[PDB]
């Protein structure tokens, strides 16, 4: 159980690329806000120990205790996530595959597990590069079941590009 009032402190040296409160103004880099706070903190260990590789944060979570990390997660938890727009001409492919899947091909709809973390007001670059990531392997820190890559392996480059950019407005 985190602190959220002391994680405010404790995420100071983080707002630089994620912003102030977790709502990153730059593409590259997810917001942070209003993530659901054991997920927040599965990524934190996932990237500290290498499971999940973030060289541009290469020595920030090394000396952050455990009960740092619940904090900076309480933090950003308690926050809510700002909401982006879609591209028109893009969002009717993108919702119609987040809420009906691939039916023909055995791919569930994103809904089932995305209303498990946050998606809607992400930044579309950087849920296309994790869509991507999952479908070439490059990111795996999805359990021994590797539901995400698994799924991510039935979407073309214009389904990863349509879904991102609705999720990006998705409230
Ligand atoms: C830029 C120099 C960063 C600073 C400072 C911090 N983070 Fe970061 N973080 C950065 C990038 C480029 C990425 C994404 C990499 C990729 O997969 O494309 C991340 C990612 C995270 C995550 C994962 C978020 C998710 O939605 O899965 C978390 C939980 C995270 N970062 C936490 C975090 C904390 C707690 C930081 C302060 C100590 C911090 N980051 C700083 C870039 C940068
Ligand atoms: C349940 C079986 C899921 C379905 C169906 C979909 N996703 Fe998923 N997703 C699921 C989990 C359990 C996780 C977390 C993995 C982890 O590293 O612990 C994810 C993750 C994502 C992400 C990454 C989010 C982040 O902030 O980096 C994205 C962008 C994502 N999922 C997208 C996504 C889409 C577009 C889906 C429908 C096509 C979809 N997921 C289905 C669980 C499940």
């Amino acid at each position: 159980a985190g602190d959220a009032a002391a994680g405010q402190a404790k995420a100071a040296v983080c707002g630089a690329c994620h912003g102030a409160d977790g709502n990153s103004p730059a593409p590259n880099f997810p917001k942070l806000a209003g993530q659901g706070e054991r997920y927040l903190l599965k990524q934190m260990h996932d990237i500290k120990d290498g499971k999940r590789t973030v060289l541009e944060m290469t020595g920030l979570l090394t000396n952050l205790s455990d009960q740092d990390l619940a904090d900076i997660a309480a933090y950003f938890a308690s926050q809510k996530m700002s909401v982006g727009m879609a591209d028109p001409n893009l969002v009717a492919q993108g919702e119609a595959l987040f809420r009906g899947g691939k039916i023909a091909e055995g791919m569930p709809a994103c809904t089932g597990c995305h209303s498990f973390p946050h998606l809607g007001g992400q930044h579309a670059t950087y849920v296309a590069k994790q869509l991507t990531d999952f479908r070439e392997g490059t990111r795996t820190n999805d359990g021994d079941t590797k539901i995400m890559q698994s799924i991510a392996a039935k979407l073309s480059n214009k389904d990863i590009a349509a879904i991102s950019s609705y999720i990006q407005g998705l409230h």
